[PDB]
């Protein structure tokens, strides 16, 4: 929990009301907030989100164009490989890679996620499909990249399956992912890098999740309980 913390929402499907919730929340600390939506769904948040510790995230791009036309919205911001994609979709680990890597190369920040499934953990394969999955973006980077990039651990075990985490276990998931960053890329790369945890979370247990060291924020879902999170981030 050393660089700047970010605390970033997905909007999945009134945001109206939620938005003036967010412009008139206060926050003391340093802290990047993201509000990531649909395309149909920007447009009204560019219009009517105004709080300085804010920006605005895009969720997908099909294409090369889509990222320039967001570019040209004024995004600059993207959450990729976030798990409907991979699992609804098969996005598979070189397509995501390709994407962020797009995405980089046109001038964003992105939000990179990756996480096994039950099975997979179960299985005993959590630290190779994680890695396996990082790795893959690597491979389509460079070290200057990585200042561009955020990365959020999906516990895609905890998701339809009723199953909870403990936060031993997203600490768990976030050191690894930090070991490989450390022992890949670089110690430098490591230390600045920012991996949020993407499962879901509460007020109450985010504050004892942030506490953990190699958690430095949080990809949550936008609703009211966001603001306790953001405050979470101390």
């Amino acid at each position: 929990s050393k660089p700047q913390p970010i605390a970033a929402a997905n909007w999945k499907s009134s945001l109206s009301g939620l938005i003036d919730l967010f412009n008139s929340t206060s926050i003391n600390h340093d802290v990047q907030c993201v509000v990531a939506s649909t395309f149909v769904h920007l447009a009204m948040t560019k219009e009517r989100l105004s709080h300085p510790k804010f920006v605005i995230a895009a969720q997908n791009a099909g294409n090369t164009d889509a990222l320039a036309s967001l570019k040209d919205f004024g995004v600059n911001w993207i959450v990729l490989g976030h798990f409907e994609r991979r699992w609804y979709y098969g996005e598979t680990n070189e397509i995501v890679a390709d994407k962020v890597a797009a995405a980089v190369a046109s001038g964003f920040m992105v939000i990179a996620c990756i996480g096994e499934t039950l099975q997979e953990r179960e299985s005993g394969r959590t630290a190779v499909v994680v890695l396996t999955q990082i790795a893959a973006i690597a491979k389509k980077l460079k070290k200057a990249d990585w200042a561009k990039v955020v990365i959020a651990y999906e516990p895609v075990w905890a998701i339809g399956t009723g199953k909870v985490v403990t936060p031993q276990q997203a600490q768990e998931a976030h050191a690894l992912i930090r070991s490989w960053v450390s022992s890949k890329i670089g110690a430098d790369v490591a230390g600045e890098l920012r991996i949020l945890y993407g499962g879901s979370v509460n007020g109450k247990n985010a504050r004892t999740l942030y506490q953990q060291r190699d958690v430095n924020g949080f990809l949550a879902g936008l609703k009211p309980e966001f603001v306790d999170i953001i405050k979470a981030t101390q």
